[PDB]
């Protein structure tokens, strides 16, 4: 009976043991499908191949991410990865101990009964427990005030903290970055003559904005720095072995978290939503908000992310105040080592739902 | 009730019981027919000669070939030799199990029909079935994925494959090699002065393409080596014992596969047609592919056929990725072996179609 | 000095002067090259051909498009089509008046730029501009807001347009149709047993696609109207005189535009390509784009496209809204329409860039 921790995060999914500082799985979250006919009377295949299984052979598959924005579109699929979690992958039996799940502060709670049913009535679980993106990045990051920034595939938002007294009316998720920050890539990339377009190679691009990004940090000279001399830009060699070149939009491609207006959806940009977040907070209670917040999303590895923030944050904000962005590099994972913090002390062990609960009055409990 | 396989492939047809290492009837497909009056009032002689029984008394006979490109053209005599194969040769009752088909990937499907009817309502068969050229390549070499290359005096063509999942869309068949080389083998041979042009001297013509004609292997000092100095001339005496010089054609015969402006049909050449074919699949699909092409044609015993192809596939591609052409010599009865496998083993016996499927719809439910 | 206005749509090239209802000089882009020994000693013979020239005489030629797809690939060929249309078809010195200059939306940059260059150190030109594919069908058909779909040879995409301002965000270009549709001909014919595989004869192919394909409009029932009963079989005589029999595959070619699946490469499929552009553009503007969509390819000649996208987009949409495909006939010149239009009246005047501007800043400058 010790506490397993899963997330919704579309992108990588992770779940492992309460108590540990990463996950035992660590995988991505795809349901592939293959278009084209079997040859293989050997009916070894198999209907369906998901996460690594499927992200092994791609080409041959088709991919659908059953985690659209935080929301779970697809449900059929989606219970699969976890009917895989928990027996292959991590190999557990579904019924020893609860598990803490991660999930999306502004998401419809449609999203979140359903995802409690089959936690359920399909496998019954020994309780349940839904917690917040944001929430536990600061039992991770040990913090207790203090602003967040999340990102990750599903989407980006943040929840300013004070004291483990949230802000709701504060809470800024705008849908952006993640996967969302690709599909702009694949459609720069095309500047250069890479027509990169069908399901399976969209990581194939992923795995160039893993590699060179970064942040531009005042991008004005940037791209004069690009256009003018070429230092920077860098090639990559793909899965076939040809050469890639890319370095005027290597930097401009996580540019648009802070003009949303490259990839074309207007709301804000990253940078000051959480200024237009903190906005909205308390005057007495930003002072310490702006020295606390944390930036952990999973998406933000970008060398200079935080260094930009720092930037613009600064350019926003009476200059008086010490603001100051912390970028644990434990990050990515950070929002698991939350999991393993809360569900694995102590005081939490009755605010599980037990299957009593869920007998008592319905799905509709955990709000 | 034990499987026989059986294949169109022109040239040589093949067929022999499941679960052996090679077929036990390896002959010619010819119907023969004598051009002269006959003397012998002895009746003992036949209307026409199938076969070694045609391909022994040649200049006397007529050859035709029934197996055109694959597409079977005359089917009068295409039935004989399939009468003679179950009755003669190796000898079986019409009547006792099913048999797996060999048959071409591209060709109208008008040939696929006919030749499922006359398995039936003329001689009734235990069920059926159909399969490709290519794909039995594969559960012959063993290999699960990989792209092949297929020649035969049939058609060639190619059709790469992963885990058992064709690629269509990306199979090439270039009409090729074959009887058209010897076509240009007759055609250039009287450059020294040998007029070779009947219907039964044109084998005495291939089994010189049989004997003697490599590759050139980067033919271009290979001409000059064949023009200014003379080591490499070979002489063979023909069935009246006169000698035979040869050498400025020797390479150059295969060597169209590679440049059909020689033999004047322009489509592609066989070498690039396979990487023509890999581009068309996907990025991630083909880092194998370059790895794993088989080769097993049925022409191509030509010594240094394989030489080139590293040579000419590494021309081609990034040549940052391993490319390996594998060449077993077991080959020629490859696309047999697959039969003698695919048959054999278990998960096809429920593939078969039954004569009750061909009373359920007809010849149309092979496709 | 009067408006020439030119466009690069692989397939047919059109051009003519400003201020008509159709370019004097319609004739498809091609440079053929003689594949055999020249004999005539006569030098009248030419190093190439190109256009009609090459288009008459064809078995003879080898057919290479110099526009792949929107990309040009070959530079040094395609300038002489150019180089012929400013000369011989309409006969104009190099230097008279501007050339507005259509071109493909999402295609790379790096294209137009050595085709700006070429506009001018080779022969100059006085000035230039370089617009869109779509932008110039509503300047032709009229309208000021609506979504677009365009397709030609050279590649398909659509770019929703709403009182002249794009939705580039929102702009879907899918590489297929065109040359690509033909590509499946020829490998769907065969079935018939029609070998038509040579650059030449292509176009015999084509010339099939022409005269009979329509759209199958729901062909569920339409395979089992051909299966069934032939009563849509329909037989092209081609030029040797030899009939051809057709009509499974009649509405099949077209039919891949909504399945690419047939074709192979998987991406979308054109109808709902346009309602998945549209879902990305805002809530309050898609009433109008609905109603709007004008659908002029240069392709869609298809007795029944138009048809078939009501059925189809009218099964996607909220149905409470009035959805409106126009169909216009003299589309296929539509987007040459557009330049006659737009260069011809004026506001136009000073949105060309001089050969001071390339003197100015350099290729980089029309973006
Ligand atoms: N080094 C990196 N540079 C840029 N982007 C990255 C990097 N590492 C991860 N990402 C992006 O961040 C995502 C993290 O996904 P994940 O953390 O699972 O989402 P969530 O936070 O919702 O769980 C990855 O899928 C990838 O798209
Ligand atoms: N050693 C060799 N050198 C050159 N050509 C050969 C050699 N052996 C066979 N061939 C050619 O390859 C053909 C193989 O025919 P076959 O395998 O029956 O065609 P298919 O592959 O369609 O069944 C022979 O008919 C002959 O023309
Ligand atoms: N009546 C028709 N039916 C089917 N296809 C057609 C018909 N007319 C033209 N096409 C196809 O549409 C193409 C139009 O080419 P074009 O308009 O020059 O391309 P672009 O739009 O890029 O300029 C032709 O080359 C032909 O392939």
């Amino acid at each position: 009976t010790t506490a397993l921790v899963c997330d919704n995060g579309s992108g990588l999914v992770k779940a492992g043991f309460a108590g540990d500082d990463a996950p035992r799985a660590v995988f991505p979250s795809i349901v592939g499908r293959p278009r084209h006919q079997g040859v293989m009377v050997g009916m070894g295949q198999k209907d369906s191949y998901v996460g690594d299984e499927a992200q092994s052979k791609r080409g041959i598959l088709t991919l659908k991410y059953p985690i659209e924005h935080g929301i779970i579109t697809n449900w059929d699929d989606m219970e699969k990865i976890w009917h895989h979690t928990f027996y292959n992958e991590l190999r557990v039996a579904p019924e020893e101990h609860p598990t803490l799940l991660t999930e999306a502060p502004l998401n419809p709670k449609a999203n979140r009964e359903k995802m409690t049913q089959i936690m359920f009535e399909t496998f019954n679980v020994p309780a349940m427990y839904v917690a917040i993106q944001a929430v536990l990045s600061l039992y991770a990051s040990g913090r207790t005030t203090g602003i967040v920034l999340d990102s990750g595939d599903g989407v980006t938002h943040n929840v300013p903290i004070y004291e483990g007294y949230a802000l709701p009316h504060a809470i800024m998720r705008l849908d952006l970055a993640g996967r969302d920050l690709t599909d702009y890539l694949m459609k720069i990339l095309t500047e250069r003559g890479y027509s990169f377009v069908t399901t399976a190679e969209r990581e194939i691009v992923r795995d160039i904005k893993e590699k060179l990004c970064y942040v531009a940090l005042d991008f004005e000279n940037e791209m004069a720095t690009a256009a003018s001399s070429s230092s920077l830009e860098k090639s990559y060699e793909l899965p076939d072995g040809q050469v890639i070149t890319i370095g005027n939009e290597r930097f401009r491609c996580p540019e648009t978290l802070f003009q949303p207006s490259f990839i074309g959806m207007e709301s804000a940009g990253i940078h000051e939503t959480t200024y237009n977040s903190i906005m909205k907070c308390d005057i007495d209670i930003r002072k310490d908000l702006y020295a606390n917040n944390v930036m952990s999303g999973g998406t933000t590895m970008y060398p200079g992310i935080a260094d930009r923030m720092q930037k613009e944050i600064t350019a926003l904000a009476p200059s008086t105040m010490k603001i100051k962005i912390i970028a644990p590099p434990e990050r990515k994972y950070s929002v698991w080592i939350g999991g393993s913090i809360l569900a694995s002390l102590s005081t939490f062990q009755q605010m599980w739902i037990t299957k009593q609960e869920y007998d008592e009055a319905g799905p509709s409990i955990v709000h």
